[PDB]
């Protein structure tokens, strides 16, 4: 259910360890398609602009850095199946996310250590009501 977590590549590079899951079922069924996309992103400074606000009668206007995030790649996931994908070419010194869309499961962003992000995609279970 988790939120996105951040961290630096491990020689250029970081690697998506991806598992799937029911209720915290370790699962891998290479039928099971999946639409799982993957978007890398970078924290890009573009340097030295302002934000304005008018504040009790009068605009005021304070220096701010810029700071974004930007798509620097993606991955697309295909089958139900435990893999790795692994984006190359980074830039050691920046700091990074993955961000998972993926219909039908829940992206546990698990850990983000040493190069290394894992998520495991929980399933969609219906909510049971008693009876």
């Amino acid at each position: 259910e988790n939120e996105p977590k951040e961290g630096i590549p491990v020689d250029k590079k970081i690697t998506v360890n991806k598992t799937w899951a029911v209720d915290g079922n370790e699962v891998n069924k290479a039928d099971e398609t999946v639409d799982a996309v993957f978007t890398l992103q970078v924290k890009q400074r573009y340097g030295e602009g302002t934000k304005k606000i008018e504040y009790d009668g009068q605009t005021y206007s304070i220096p701010s850095l810029f700071v974004k995030w930007v798509n620097v790649d993606s991955a697309k996931a295909t089958a139900a199946t435990s893999f790795k994908h692994t984006f190359e070419n980074l830039d050691n010194a920046k700091t990074y996310r993955v961000i998972e869309r993926v219909s039908g499961y829940a992206p546990e962003y698990v850990s983000f250590v040493n190069g290394v992000v894992t998520i495991k995609n929980n399933k969609d279970s219906n909510e049971p009501t008693p009876i």
